C-alpha cells in the first residue's frame, strides 16, 4: 500500500514516464482523452500548490523580515547579509543573460482555446505605485492582492522587530508570541508543500502527458532550453563570482569545493536546505570555521538565499512570457525578477519555491492562471520544476558555504 | 440581572412562543409579527451564523492535531477507532429514523408567493477541484465551506507533525500557533454560551412567526422530528452501546446504575464540558484506571461524531423535504458525513447541532438569505434546545462506554 | 532622525506657503498632477492601519476593561473615564456648534457637491452590527461588525482566563498576546509612517491651498480654535472640579504638573511623557503602588482627548462637504468613535485614524474626491490638534489618579 520511496525519483518516474506516455497518446493517440480523464489530475496538482503561494509569501515575509530587520541583526550578520545582496544582484544578471543567451518559449505560439493569449497592460505609474499600499491589509490577504502583501508583510516584520527592542516585557513578549505565531504558519506552510510533492509524482505526470499529447513534440527540446540556460548560469555563478569571491578573500576556490564536494551533491539529491543544512555545518566544521558563525550564518542562508532563485525566475519568466506569444525587455525582466527575488526571501527551501513564486508573479503581472494559454505554459515550467530546483538548491548551498567562509576569515 | 437556568428560558420561550405565534395566527396578525417579533429571531439567526466560521475552521486544526497520528497515542488510537464505528452505525439511525418517520413534507413552504428551487450542481470533476482552496486566505473570508475544512485539517496535521521535529524554534513555533488557534476555538465556545443567553428572546420570536404564519400543522411536524431524534436516540444506546458492552463483557444494566446521573446531567447542561467532571467522577465508580479516563473523556468531549449524526440525519431530510425537495439516501449520507467529519472537536460546544446545519446549508447552495430556507432553518432553530438535549446525553452516555471497552482492554 | 513634530509642522507651514502662491498666479493643476500624489501615499498609509489598530487594539481594550479580570482599584478608574468622556464629548459638540468650521468653504472638487447616500431601516442597520461572518468582517472593512467582534472576542477571552484547566487559560493567554503586539506593531507602524509625514503633510495642504483658495486657512485655525478652548475647558470645568469636589487644590495641582504638560504639548506621546509624569505624580505625594498602575493605563484607555477631537473634525468634515448635520446624528458618530478608540489613546496619530473610521461607517467614500479633499485639511492640522489631544490625555490620567489615590 505505503510507496516510503525516494520522493525526487518518484517526480522524476513521474515526468520522463510522462513524456513517454504521453507523447505517444500524441501521435496517433487521443489528445483530447488525456485532456478530460488525464489532465484533471495535473490541474489538483496546479491548485495544491497555487493554495500554498499567499500563506508562505505572507508568513515567509514576515519572519525574513525580521531576521534581516536593523538593529535587531548582529554585526556578524550584517555583513552576510551584505554578502547575499552582492551576490544576488549578480545572479539576477545572470539569470536574465542566460535568458537571453537561450531563447526558451519562442517556436512553441501557444493558443489553445483557438485564440492567442492577449496581456491587458497597465495602471498608470502614479495609480501603480499608490496600489502597493494596501488600503485594507486583511482584505489584501483575503482576495490575494499580490505586491500590497509583501508591502504589509516586510513593514510588519520590521515592526515586530522594534517591539522587541523595548523596556516594556508586555510589550515585548506580545511581539515574541506573534512572531512565534506567523512562524510555524510558514513552517506548516513548508510541510505541508512536502505533502504535496508526495502527489507530485502522479501530478506532475498528468501535466506533462498533456501538454505532449497536445502541443507536439518541440515542447521537450523548449524545456531542455530552460534546463540548459539555468544549468550552464549554474555553473557560471560558482565560476564567476563565488570562485572570484572566494580567491578575491584569499581562499584558495579548488580545495574549497574538496570539502564542499558532498555537501553541494547532498543539495543537489535533497533539494532541502533545511535537509542538508547538518550535512553543510559538518563541511564548514571540516573548512575550519569558527563554531559562534556556521551556527548563525548557516541557518540564515538556508532562508534568505536569494541568488538561486533568482537565475530559476531570469529563465522561467522569460519562458513563460515568450511563450506566450510576449516579447518582453530588459527592463521589464528584471522589475519581474527584481521583485520575485525581494519576494523570496525566507523561502529559499523550502522543497518548490521556483514553481510557487512564479504563481506569485503571473498573478501580480495580470495572468490569469486559470486562462487556458497561461495554465498550459506554466504547466510546463511546473513538469520540469523538480530538474530545475535541484541545481536552484546545489547553488544556494555553495553560495552558502562561499559566505561563510569569506565572513569566518574576516573574524 | 437575568441570573435563570439558561435551558429553562429557551424551553420557556419556545412554549410561551408557539403559543403567542398560534393565537396572534388565528384571528391575530401573521404580518404583524413578521415585522415587529421577526426581526428580534432574525437577530438570533445571524448571531448564531457568525460563529459559524470561525469555530468550523479552529475547531477542525485542534480537532485534526488530536486525532493525528503519530502525535496520538496507543491508548488513544483504539478510543478513535472506537467512535469512528459507533459514528458509522449512528449515521445509520440518523437517516433511517429520519426515513421512518418522515418530517417535512406536508409542510409545502412557498414564502414569497414562490417555492424555492435548488440549483444544482458543478460536474464531479468541477466540484472535486474546488475542495481544494485556491486561496485559503479567501477562502476563509468569503464562506468558501468545504475549502476551510480542507485547509483544516491538512494544516491540523502538518502542525503535529511539527511537534515531532528535533528543532526547538520548529517546535515551539508550531506549540504557539496550535495555542492561539485553540483559545480561539475555545474564545468562539464561550460566545455561543453567551449567545444562548439570547436565546430565549430570539427562539422566541423565531417560533412565534413561523406559528402565526406557516398555520398549526408545524408544531406536529416539528413533533415528527423530535420523535425520530429521540427514538433513534435511545436505539443507539440499546442496539450498538450495549451490544458493544455485551460483546466486552461488561454488564449493560449495572453500567447505566453508575451512569444514570452522568447521563440526566448532560441531558440538562448539554455541556459535554460541564458534565466532564460528573463523567469522570463515575468512571472512577465504575472502576476506570486514572491514565485512561483522563485521556479519554476528553477527547469524547470533543471528536465525539455519533451525537451529531444522528441530530444531522434528522434535520437535514426535514429541511430538506420542507423546501418541497425530495433527497435521495445517496444524498442523505453524502450530506451527514460531509457534516459530521466536519464537526470533529465541536461535540460540546452548546448549540453545535444548528450550527453544523448553517454550515451543511451554505455548503449544498442553499442560500440562509432566501425566505423559504430562513424559514425551515428557523423551525429546527427554534426545537433545537429540546434535540440538543438528547444530543449531549447520547455523547456521554458514548464516552462511557467507550471509555469502560478501552479500560477493560488494558486493565 | 531630526524631531518628527518640527518636521511635520515644518512641512505644513512651509507646504501652506509654497502651495498658496502656487495658488494665486502658480499652477493649481501641476500641483494637482506631481505635488499630490505624494500626500495620497500619505493618505493611503494612514487608512491602511485603519482595520488592524481598530480592530486588535479593541480586543485587548476590550480585555482591559473587562469584568471580573478588572481589579477593584481599576473598576473605580473607568468608572472615571466613562464620566469624563460623557463631558468630553458634550464639550467637543458644544464647541464644534459654538465656532462653525467648514461652512464658507462648499467643496465640489469634481464639478459636483458630494450627496451622502442614506441610510437602511433601523431594523437593517442594527442586524447588520453582527456580522455574518467575522473574517470576511475583518477582510473587506465591515467596520461595525468588526467593532462588535473585537469586544464580545475580547472578553470571551478573560472567561477563559478565569477557568481552572490550565489547557484552556494558557491558550487564552497565547491568543491575547499574539493579538497584542500586532495591536503594538501597527503602533510602531504608525511611527514609522509619521517620518513620512512631513513630505505628505507637505503635499496634501499644498494642493488644498493652491486648488481650495485662501479661505482655507481660516477655516483650519477655526477648527484648531475650536479644540484648543474646549482643550482648556475640559481642564478647568471638570478636572478641576473634579479636584476640588475631592478636596484637592486646583492652583497648587497645576505647579506641579505645568512642566508634565508642556512635555506633552511638545512630544505628543502619552508614553514618551509618562516618565516625566509619574515623577511629577511622585511630586504631589501620590503612592507608589497607585502611579505605577494608573499612569500607564491612561496613556491607553484615556477617551476624553480623543473626544473633543472627532467632535470638531466630524462637524467641519461634514459641514465642509455641504451637509448639514444636527446634534442627534452627531453624538451618534462621536459616540461611535469614542467608544471604538479605547486602547487606541496614544498612539501618536489617532485622531486623524479614527476619523477615517468614521467616514468609511457613515458611507462617505475617501475615494471621492470631495470627502478626500476635506479629509486632507484635517489630516493636515492633526499635528496640531494631537498635540493638544495628547496634553488633556494626560492632565486627566494624572486627575483621575489623584482621586483614586485620595479615595485610597
Ligand atoms: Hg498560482
Ligand atoms: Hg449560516
Ligand atoms: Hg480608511
Amino acid at each position: 500500500k505505503y510507496i516510503e520511496y525516494p520522493v525526487l525519483q518518484k517526480i522524476l518516474i513521474g515526468l520522463i514516464l510522462g513524456a513517454i506516455v504521453g507523447l505517444i497518446l500524441g501521435h496517433y493517440g487521443y489528445a483530447h482523452a488525456v485532456h478530460t480523464y488525464v489532465k484533471p489530475f495535473g490541474d489538483l496538482f496546479v491548485r495544491l500548490l497555487c493554495m500554498l503561494v499567499m500563506p508562505i509569501v505572507f508568513a515567509s515575509l514576515v519572519v525574513g523580515a525580521a531576521s534581516i530587520s536593523p538593529a535587531r541583526l548582529g554585526r556578524v550578520g550584517v555583513k552576510i547579509v551584505v554578502y547575499y545582496l552582492l551576490t544576488s544582484a549578480f545572479a539576477v544578471t545572470l539569470g536574465i543573460i542566460m535568458a537571453r543567451l537561450f531563447n526558451p518559449g519562442a517556436g512553441i505560439h501557444l493558443a489553445v482555446g483557438g485564440q492567442q493569449f492577449q496581456p491587458h497592460q497597465a495602471p498608470p505609474l502614479v495609480h501603480i505605485l499608490l496600489d502597493i499600499v494596501p488600503t485594507n491589509p486583511f482584505g489584501a490577504l483575503a482576495n490575494g492582492q499580490v505586491l500590497p502583501t509583501i508591502f504589509f508583510a516586510i513593514i510588519l516584520g520590521i515592526a515586530i522587530t522594534y517591539l522587541m527592542n523595548s523596556e516594556n516585557e508586555k510589550v515585548r513578549k506580545s511581539a515574541e508570541t506573534l512572531l512565534d505565531a506567523i512562524n510555524g504558519l510558514a513552517e506548516a506552510m513548508y510541510k505541508i508543500v512536502n505533502g504535496v510533492m508526495q502527489y507530485a509524482p502522479i501530478g506532475v505526470f498528468a501535466l506533462i502527458a498533456y501538454v505532449m499529447a497536445e502541443q507536439g513534440v518541440h515542447v521537450v527540446g523548449e524545456l531542455a532550453k530552460v534546463t540548459a540556460a539555468v544549468y550552464v548560469g549554474l555553473t557560471l555563478q560558482i565560476l564567476l563570482v563565488y570562485f572570484v569571491l572566494l580567491k578575491i578573500y584569499g581562499i584558495d576556490p579548488i580545495s574549497f569545493i574538496k570539502h564542499a564536494k558532498d555537501a553541494m551533491l547532498t543539495a543537489f539529491v535533497t533539494r532541502s536546505s533545511s535537509g542538508t543544512l547538518p550535512v553543510t555545518m559538518r563541511v564548514a566544521k571540516e573548512m575550519g570555521i569558527s563554531e559562534g558563525i556556521y551556527s548563525f550564518t548557516l541557518p540564515l542562508g538556508a532562508t534568505i538565499n536569494m541568488d538561486g532563485t533568482a537565475l530559476y525566475q531570469g529563465v522561467a519568466t522569460f519562458f513563460i512570457a515568450n511563450a506566450l506569444g510576449s516579447h518582453l525587455t530588459v527592463g521589464q525582466q528584471l522589475t519581474i525578477v527584481l521583485t520575485a527575488v525581494l519576494a523570496s526571501i525566507g523561502t529559499a527551501g523550502v522543497p518548490g519555491a521556483g514553481a510557487i513564486m512564479l504563481c506569485m508573479v503571473l498573478h501580480s503581472v495580470g495572468l490569469p492562471l486559470t486562462d487556458p494559454n497561461v495554465a498550459a505554459a506554466y504547466a510546463m515550467i511546473l513538469g520540469i520544476d523538480a530538474i530545475l530546483d535541484m541545481g536552484r538548491t546545489m547553488v544556494n548551498v555553495t553560495g552558502d558555504l562561499t559566505g561563510t567562509a569569506i565572513v569566518a576569515k574576516t573574524e
